[PDB]
């Protein structure tokens, strides 16, 4: 019975439900005077592909390194060439068999040789801030340990093991362990030690942890201050000084400050402390702030409050989970310039530098534990970890490492036990253990809907509708009457929604409104900040972003991972620029007789005096009005009506009829903040004088008749089709219905609820939308004016193998400048296909122009795009833009770009220029086809043909979250139906 | 009010309702001493792509042809460059709108000049057998008419327009038209002039047609005799000699034939004869045979008859619908030479030229009249042709064509109305058209079930279960008392059955059994006798076979055209080798003990007199002993015991035990036949004395343990794997438990009933059957027998993100020569995923061999491949083939080429031979693996990658015939279970 299997006993280690042996007591990431050194920089590393093949040849001791190489420390390694990066979003990559590993788990041996000089000793630590995802650490060949817990700080004691001089550090690395089992978040799978190795000297009197306490008694003005300090787990002698506030006092005690000016998000006061021993002293920041949950009601220092947030990843496109410094920094900033005022840490905690920075920048912050066990749902939750009592101490180590380092910050407003964990004793345990070691912060977890276990309802895409039921407190009841009592007394939190993935996020103003009406109802984190792309350059030298199965995955999850706000390199999607315009903190309603606006300061601490409010009046010809007005100061949650000066009044009573003006109010930033300069824009209103509607050409010229063409003024037709083949001499290829666009993301995603679960993209490829055929009726010329005639084309519109279709009648008109197209649009049979009424992605028309276009301009909406259910962003205005930058560079391409409420366009088309007015219509141009859009995996896959694709929609179905969460609502649908449409045509030179 | 658009008159005829005009009364196509002129050969072609820019410039003339082409007459004009052929099975390629034509039409003009001499004069006829679609004919600028009925004939009278000398014909084909509404067959679509254009004379005195009736009565052994002739539409004074008869009668009369030789299928007995007037003779192939139905069978000559039919279309892989001549006489003959008694016209009337030679070689055909509007059934039969009174004449115009062309062939025993119409009104006309003009022949129509108007029942592709229920007649009662006491009195067909689309079909014994148990049930037709590949050169110059979507169809359906029992080129699929054993007309039963065999003749009317019977015996050395041995002749539907010589016996009780022995009884031809040259193998037994069980090798080496391998006799185990590394010098890369196969086109097509429909190929790639990995357990030696030990392997296997798996131990076996492995396989866990359980393809080994393979050679089943379900012909024996020739050559690459039944294996790798031994097993070795074959969609794709892919399967399941009608039967599915089996391995060199 000799067993001959090799390397048994490391994977016996990997397979391990402890957490990781030989580390000191978690504690509180600390600044310190103490004396410290990084060991970041070029390490060595060798690679091999599994446990029982990973060589034991002594390479800990750095002396004969056989197969290493420099790679950077911190580093996710295969962002530097060694494997590749894999995406999946629920579905594991490995077998699913807890705690078993595969047999194919890359294990890279990590090496770095140090100085140690005098300050190290006797007595120093070294500090490892995230290993993905099980480390084992020697130093100078001695072990001191492992880590489990992969975005979580370790601290191994060196004492007697570093040596003065040089000390040779050694690390391995498991990819895949059973920590894995708990590690499922929706993102690249990166193992290596992407966070600070540095070594810390421990001198002797000095401080191994403090817990601030800064509460804030908003009846009184108090602040209650109590600083712990401890060492070696004891309580110590220390002495808390804050020079602002006059306080000499001893850690340990608590006492009241006379008089703070509390933290918050928008008000982010910090007060500098320092807590000091005879051998070490340590910097803090202090943020006086409480918070409390009455009324179900969650309450920061006194006042409901209302959470704008976003669901933060640490991702980096060429770097992966390492995020430089200054891109959080950068990042934060932006966040601040959109009105976000709150951060999800999902889902596990960020770098240890993330924390000040919220703090000084003020943002809401949930931090969020290091537990996902989302792949076990798919077996109904069999072998679920988080109900498992073997992986209860290693799941309490997570709660309590994610905790200690973090509990000074008062940016942190609520614990989190993790993400989709579903329910278990061991979530159970780590709220238990939470509550009593921090009851100052409420506790989240949106997995076990009971509640059972938290302090405040959280959910994650849940319906406007069900969350207008929620906000009203008439949600249906808990089976259990004592644990439905308690969830109706928590406010609600989305701590996901409005999935941001591609073209979108759709309906997000519907929830902003129940957010502001409804109490109970807390807000939202949009999900999520960033997309998850990898730059990779092309053969040719193009640069573009890689996702899921881009890398060789086996399993993987395509480009789910690219579902942001922003794009890897944090540059805005239209839904940011959007998300920023539903949540601004201030309401202004201009009067329709622009004689002043309605001032709502929806903020909830401070009032209206950091804002400078700007009018300017915008005409054809330019601004035409402008200034500040003053306002006296609006306080939280309270309005007024500010008057404008009386010029901009009297201007708009003395504007002819249809001539278009644009007033905006503007709120801006009167002063430089932290987190832009002055006059960056908050918040704004218009109003709007819209130009008249367009008068049709007089019908004076007549239709000269040819073998084979037409010609009506500047319009040639084609008499075979009865199609334009030229307007004003440029080129017309061709001209359509269009009935469908090339799917969004969410287009591809199911159509949850009934009968029909066919992704909206699939019942239009089912239907034949994207196939449509043009059959000619008849050409008649018909009596104008003055001997002029109208052109009357009628066609029918259809697909193969489809018996519904729609007649569409076009009606041309000219005087020799102005060419008139009426569209006329009407359904023929049901629209009806396997079974399942078929909805339309647009109305409009297609012109395939024959020459390239160079620039595109508009008055409507602007600059960025808009759909019936986004764009509010948007603004009314005038705008001109490059071709190149009317598109947008998601990263599988999809219909963008759509420029909704538009009442005029021109194309300049090389030296002519296209000018197409009507009734308000969408505007796209584009240098390729629909279907060159939709068979784009890439955007180097989008290809120029040298033509123009001018699309004019009459009508747009809306684009929703159905990629995760809701579809398009009701009002934004377009089912099929009869309609009919105006435009003027006019070429230039 | 001025219409202007353009070709509104030809796109006007092109929509018209009305069969085509100005053509004669339609009649028998009749060989006649008249003289006849065949206008085939290189025509002038002109291709415009609508009718709307079609030229008129009065080309018809022959005049100044600017833009005409040579292009052969006949011709399907796409397989001559002229655009591309399209496939579509159901749904149309045009916008459904009857009886409208799409924009793009393609049109080409036709042209040719001939020289007519003074025998065309002066009365002459134009005939054309075929246009598809829409022909309008002119002659010296004279229009005759036009055609509609793409595969029916029209003939235009050219009296006084035919000139003495010098003509020019041209023929403007439409391939769109409102014809191509009821001419939805599941093929390519292939504009032309595909048949015979053809000038014949017709002389006064003349005959035009002729309606043979030739009945027999199988009481007296009478034939019963009437020629009826016909000039101009009246019946006529003509003299009608048979001169094998003795027989000289006017036409017009009906006699009795004392004593006739009756024919069939099997017995085609064909009386020459003559028909003649003063100025013309017309020559008949007259075959005396009466069809009845009575006891709800369908009875020819006083039997009950069973159908072994296939439904033929006519393709050509490089003429499209242009079969020549030889190519039909081939075809016809490989289906003799394959038991093939009975033809179905799928689903139009063949090249006129087909009649007389199965008149003659011998087949029960259902002539079926060319309609089929199977594109409206997804509208819920809204429009249907065959139900709207204004396409009455249409239809009924098809009908007549089609009966009045083949009205005089014995070998015509069913009309059929046409082909998945739905039901109406004027199936209905056509029905009671045909049963007035020809009561001689029962009505086939399998659309509309309640069977109103036909004499048979037919369905396509009922259950082996419902046809079982059927033919016992107790199927469900129609609500129509009426109607369903004629079904039940009527016999029962399947006008399609056991889909012979890519591996397979399967499960065509069971049908068979009933055929043969049940008299009401007369037979079935397999859809369908060929591919309709087309072939394509690759860049390289490399052959291969396209199919839908290979021609830039917009909509197509793949490779659902290439589903036949031989391909386009007639090369017989595996299919036909196992049809050809299923549906054999004799059953021999070879005695266990090999005394003797029970012979069934299952035949209608012959005996066994054309038979030579011949029995061998084979060993592993060859053959043994053999002969013939006499019958007396056996009666149709009798049975007899025939000993064999007691030499046969005496060596089967001699063998020593387990040498294995194959006896076989053939019947053969005892001489040449019409269709086969003597020795031709007709049926055949066999009786197996099967090799026994192998002995484990005795387990005397030992394990030889090393760093990195381990050694046990000639296998080399990696020691981190514990999976073999090479076995007597051959190189192991791989070796693992297989549970999936590349899926066939049956695993392709959906689960139908119950609440899992999603296609088994998507089942299992559902479940990662496809991506199986493998963790390693351990690794034990164990005592054997004598110092030497048995090693053992154990492993689990599962896939990413399941929680199921199987435990697989192997425990590896020597004394040096062979080496012993015994496998077992045990479940882990549930195999459920998405809430349905999980089916294996197999439960078996892949070796992956380091060396290419030349020679696989075994004793089992063959030579072809076999699955559970399939194989009937193959035999058992021992073969020997070049690697190449175990694969098999399907359009659409797919698992085939295994096995089953296999108990030893022998593999050259270059100069080693590796030999397989064990219980039975399933045998396939291919060069590139299975991922290779199921990514590959045409055989260019397969690439080898000079290793060997050796698949040892313990179980399979079966193939079905899922891709349309039943998949796999209960008893050859395969569930997930426990297995355990015995191999024993040897290398030679
Ligand atoms: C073929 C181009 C015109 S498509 C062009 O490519 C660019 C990349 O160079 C951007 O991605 C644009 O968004 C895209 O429109
Ligand atoms: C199968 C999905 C609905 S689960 C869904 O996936 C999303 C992908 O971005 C998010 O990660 C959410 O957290 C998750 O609930
Ligand atoms: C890459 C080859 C070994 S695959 C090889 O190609 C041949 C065509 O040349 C045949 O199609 C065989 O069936 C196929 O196995
Ligand atoms: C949708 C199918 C089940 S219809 C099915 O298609 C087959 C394809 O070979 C055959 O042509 C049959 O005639 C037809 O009924
Ligand atoms: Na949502
Ligand atoms: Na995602
Ligand atoms: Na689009
Ligand atoms: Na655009
Ligand atoms: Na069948
Ligand atoms: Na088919
Ligand atoms: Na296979
Ligand atoms: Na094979």
């Amino acid at each position: 019975g000799r067993s001959l299997e090799l390397g048994a006993a490391d994977i016996q280690d990997l397979e391990s439900f402890e957490a990781g042996r030989g580390a000191l007591p978690a504690r509180a990431y600390l600044q310190s005077d103490a004396p410290r050194l990084s060991l970041n920089g070029e390490w060595q590393f060798r690679l091999s592909p599994g446990s029982r093949v990973a060589p034991d040849d002594g390479w800990q001791l750095g002396e004969a390194l056989n197969g290493f190489e420099s790679l950077p420390v911190p580093s996710s390694w295969p962002m530097h060439g060694h494997g590749a990066p894999a995406y999946t979003n629920v579905q594991f990559p490995f077998a699913v068999e807890p705690p078993h590993v595969p047999e194919a788990n890359p294990i890279g041996d990590h090496l770095v040789v140090f100085e140690a000089g005098p300050e190290f000793f006797p007595h120093a630590l070294l500090r490892f801030d995230g290993i993905e995802s099980a480390g084992t650490v020697w130093l100078n060949g001695v072990e001191l340990g492992t880590t489990r817990g992969s975005r979580l700080a370790h601290e191994f004691d060196v004492s007697g093991i570093l040596e003065q001089g040089e000390n040779t550090l050694a690390v391995r690395v498991a990819q895949f362990s059973a920590a894995s089992y708990v590690e499922d978040q929706d993102m690249w799978w990166l193992p290596g030690i992407f966070r600070d190795v540095t070594l810390q000297a421990r001198p002797a009197a000095g401080i191994d942890d403090v817990f601030v306490h800064a509460g804030y008694d908003h009846i009184t003005g108090e602040g209650i201050l109590k600083v712990e300090a401890s060492r070696g787990g004891q309580a110590i002698d220390a002495v808390v000084r804050v020079p602002e506030l006059a306080l000499e006092l001893a850690a340990g005690t608590e006492v009241r400050v006379p008089a703070v000016e509390p933290w918050s998000a928008e008000v982010p006061k910090l007060y500098e402390a320092a807590v000091s021993a005879a051998g070490e002293s340590v910097a803090l920041q202090i943020g006086f702030r409480s918070i409390a949950i009455e009324d179900a009601q969650f309450k920061v220092n006194g006042r409901r409050i209302l959470l704008r947030g976003v669901n933060r990843h640490e991702h980096h496109p060429r770097l992966g989970r390492v995020v430089p410094r200054d891109v959080v920094e950068a990042e934060l900033r932006l966040m601040k310039q959109h009105n976000i005022n709150a951060i999800r840490t999902s889902h596990y905690p960020p770098h240890p530098q993330f924390l000040a920075l919220a703090d000084q920048l003020g943002f809401y912050v949930v931090l969020e534990c290091d537990l996902e066990t989302h792949g076990f749902e798919s077996a109904g939750w069999a072998q679920n970890p988080s109900d498992d009592p073997q992986w209860e101490d290693a799941l309490v180590d997570r709660m309590r490492r994610t905790v200690e380092r973090d509990k000074n910050h008062a940016s942190v407003v609520m614990w989190s036990l993790g993400n989709e964990a579903g329910t278990g004793r061991n979530l159970a345990a780590m709220s238990r253990w939470t509550k009593d070691r921090d009851p100052s912060r409420p506790i989240h977890y949106e997995g076990d809907w009971s509640s059972e276990h938290v302090d405040v309802y959280s959910r994650m895409y849940a319906s406007q509708a069900e969350t207008a039921l929620i906000g009203q407190g008439i949600e249906p009841a808990l089976n259990d009457a004592a644990l439905d009592a308690r969830r109706r007394a928590m406010p609600f939190v989305l701590c996901e929604y409005v999935h941001a993935m591609g073209n979108g996020p759709g309906g997000m103003s519907e929830y902003q409104a129940l957010f502001e009406k409804y109490p109970r109802l807390m807000g939202g984190f949009v999900w999520e900040w960033l997309e998850h792309g990898i730059t990779v350059s092309t053969a040719d030298g193009v640069d573009h972003y890689g996702y899921g199965g881009d890398f060789g995955e086996e399993v993987h999850d395509g480009n789910f991972v690219t579902d942001g706000l922003v794009d890897a390199d944090r540059r805005p999607r239209p839904g940011l620029l959007d998300f920023k315009k539903v949540i601004e903190p201030l309401r202004i309603d201009v009067a329709r007789d622009w004689t002043g606006f309605t001032l709502r300061n929806g903020q909830d601490f401070a009032d209206t005096s950091a804002f400078s409010f700007r009018y300017e009046v915008e005409a054809d010809g330019g601004a035409l009005d402008g200034g500040t007005v003053d306002v006296a100061p609006v306080a939280p949650q309270s309005e007024t009506v500010v008057e404008l000066p009386g010029s901009v009044a009297a201007l708009a009573a003395g504007l002819s009829d249809g001539r278009p003006a644009v007033l905006t109010v503007r709120a801006v930033l009167g002063a430089d903040s932290a987190w832009a300069d002055a006059g960056h824009e908050v918040a704004w209103g218009q109003s709007v004088r819209e130009p008249g509607a367009p008068v049709p050409p007089a019908p004076v010229e007549p239709v000269q008749v040819q073998d084979s063409e037409l010609t009506l003024g500047p319009v040639v037709f084609s008499r075979a089709t009865g199609m334009p083949t030229s307007i004003g001499g440029v080129p017309v290829e061709k001209l359509g219905l269009t009935l469908w666009w090339a799917p969004t993301d969410n287009d591809l995603g199911r159509e949850w609820g009934g009968a029909d679960e066919r992704p909206l993209a699939t019942q239009w490829k089912d239907a034949g939308l994207n196939r449509l055929h043009t059959r000619l009726l008849g050409i008649s010329a018909n009596p104008g004016q003055d001997g002029g005639e109208t052109l009357t084309v009628r066609t029918r519109v259809s697909a193969a193998d489809k018996q519904y279709g729609v007649l569409v009648d076009y009606t041309w008109s000219t005087d020799g400048e102005t060419v008139g197209l009426r569209t006329q649009v009407r359904r023929d049979g049901t629209w009806v296909n396997r079974g399942f009424e078929v909805e339309w992605a647009r109305i409009g028309l297609e012109f395939v122009l024959g020459e390239e276009t160079e620039l595109v301009s508009w008055f409507g909406q602007g600059p960025h795009q808009s759909y019936p259910d986004t764009g509010q962003g948007a603004r009314a205005g005038w705008f001109s833009l490059p071709l190149a930058k009317m598109d947008v560079e998601y990263v599988r391409p999809q219909e963008c770009g759509a420029r909704s409420g538009s009442r005029s366009a021109a194309l300049q088309l090389g030296g002519r220029t296209l000018e197409i007015c009507g009734d308000p219509f969408a505007l796209t141009v584009r240098p390729y086809s629909q279907d060159v859009l939709d068979a784009a995996a890439h955007r180097p896959d989008l290809k120029a043909d040298g033509r123009t694709y001018l699309y004019v929609d009459h009508a747009l179905r809306g684009v929703g979250t159905a990629a995760c969460g809701p579809g398009v609502l009701e009002q934004y649908r377009l089912k099929p139906r009869d309609a009919d449409f105006i435009l003027t045509l006019k070429v230039r030179s």
